[PDB]
């Protein structure tokens, strides 16, 4: 039965940068701002 598991998850959002957990998807695209990442520069707002 379900007695021994690696935490595959305790959420269904998670940071791939600081292991955070948030309750609302948004929340981590959202998140996500306060790190840099990999991405190319994209339309500025204004
Ligand atoms: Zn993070």
């Amino acid at each position: 039965g379900s007695s021994g598991s690696s935490g595959t998850g305790e959420k269904p959002y998670e940071c791939d940068v600081c292991r955070k957990a948030f309750s609302h998807h948004a929340s981590l695209t959202q998140h996500q701002r306060v790190h840099s990442g990999e991405k190319p520069s994209g339309p500025s707002s204004g």
